[PDB]
C-alpha cells in the first residue's frame, strides 16, 4: 500500500537501540513486554482499550499490575525519544520491540511506522485487559480471543517467554523460562515439554520450577498450555521445528503492534 522515508533516521535508531542492548541484554525481553503490554489492551468486538499509542504512559493505564516493572522500559528509551522527537513513543516502543527480537536471534518483523501517541488518559481501557498468570487456559484463550488472535497465534506469542524473566518486586514470580533469556528461539517450548514441573515451596505466588536444576521457572499459565490438549498441539509442533516457530511469532507480533491502528507506512529499502 503505503511507502513513504519516516521523519526520523530508522536505521540511526535501529543502532542505538542495538547499542543499548549490548550495554545491558536485560532492556530486550522488557522492550518486548512493553510493545505486548501497549498491543493488549485492544478489544476487536469493543473497539477500545487505545492499543499502540503510548496510552501506558497515562494514569491509569500505567498503574495497572501487569504493568508494573515497565516503568523501567519506558524510562530506558527516554534519551532515544530526545534524539529523534518526530518519532512518537508508539513507534519507539513497537520499533525497540522488534529490534530486540533481531538481536536476540529470533526473526526480522515486518516494521511500519505512523502511531500517534495518546495526549492524556482519557482513552485508556480498562484493567482486567492484561492476563492473569495464575489463571490457565480458558482464562488465556478469553483474552487472546478478545485481542483478535487464533490458537496458532496465542501459542505462538506466548513463545516469547522463551526470553526475559519474572522479578519479584514486578509480579513476584521470580526466575527465567530458559537457561538462555537473552535468545529467542524455540527452546521455551523445549524446556516446556523436556522437563518436570513441581510447585516452588519458596515464593509466595504458585509457580512451577523444573526437576532437573530448580533455575527455570513457569506460570499457572504457561503450564496451562500443556493441559489444553489444542494448545499442547501447537506447543509441540514449534518445540519440533523453531522455523515454524520463528515464523508464526514474526505474523502474530507484527498483528500485535498494528491492531488498533490505522495509515501505517512501509519503511523505504
Ligand atoms: C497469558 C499470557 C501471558 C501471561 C500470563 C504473561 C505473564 C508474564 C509475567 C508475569 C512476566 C514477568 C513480569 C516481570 O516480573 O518482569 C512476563 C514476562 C514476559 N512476558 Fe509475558 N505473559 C503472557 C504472554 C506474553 C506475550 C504474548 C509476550 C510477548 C508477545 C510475553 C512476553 C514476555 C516477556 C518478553 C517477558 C519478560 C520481561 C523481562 O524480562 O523484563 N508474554 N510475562
Ligand atoms: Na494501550
Ligand atoms: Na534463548
Amino acid at each position: 500500500k503505503v511507502t513513504e522515508a519516516p521523519p526520523f533516521d530508522v536505521n540511526s535508531l535501529r543502532r542505538d537501540i542495538e547499542e543499548i542492548l549490548s550495554e545491558d541484554m536485560s532492556k530486550g525481553p522488557l522492550f518486548v513486554r512493553l510493545a505486548w503490554h501497549e498491543a493488549g489492551s485492544w478489544d476487536c468486538r469493543k473497539k477500545d482499550g487505545s492499543p499502540n499509542s503510548a496510552s501506558m504512559r497515562f494514569h491509569p493505564e500505567c498503574s495497572y499490575a501487569g504493568n508494573k516493572g515497565l516503568d523501567k522500559g519506558r524510562n530506558a528509551l527516554e534519551s532515544l525519544k530526545k534524539k529523534y522527537p518526530k518519532i512518537s513513543y508508539a513507534d519507539l516502543w513497537s520499533f525497540a520491540a522488534v529490534v530486540s527480537i533481531e538481536a536476540m536471534g529470533g526473526p526480522e518483523i515486518p516494521w511500519r511506522w505512523g502511531r500517534v501517541d495518546a495526549k492524556d488518559g482519557s482513552v485508556c481501557g480498562p484493567d482486567g485487559r492484561l492476563p492473569d498468570a495464575s489463571r490457565m487456559q480458558d482464562h488465556v484463550r478469553d483474552v487472546f480471543s478478545r485481542l483478535g488472535f487464533n490458537d496458532e497465534e496465542t501459542v505462538a506469542l506466548i513463545g516469547a517467554h522463551t526470553c526475559g524473566e519474572c522479578h519479584l518486586e514486578n509480579t513476584g514470580y521470580v526466575g527465567p523460562w530458559t537457561h538462555d533469556k537473552y535468545g529467542f528461539d524455540n527452546s521455551f517450548f523445549t524446556e516446556l515439554f523436556g522437563n518436570e514441573w513441581m510447585l516452588n515451596p519458596n515464593v509466595k505466588k504458585m509457580q512451577f520450577m523444573d526437576k532437573t536444576t530448580n533455575r527455570l521457572m513457569m506460570l499457572p499459565a504457561d503450564v496451562s498450555i500443556l493441559l489444553d490438549d489444542k494448545y499442547r498441539s501447537i506447543a509441540k509442533k514449534y518445540a519440533d521445528d523453531n522455523d515454524y516457530f520463528c515464523n508464526a511469532f514474526s505474523k502474530a507480533y507484527q498483528k500485535l503492534l498494528e491492531v488498533g491502528t490505522t495509515d501505517l507506512k512501509s519503511l523505504p529499502a
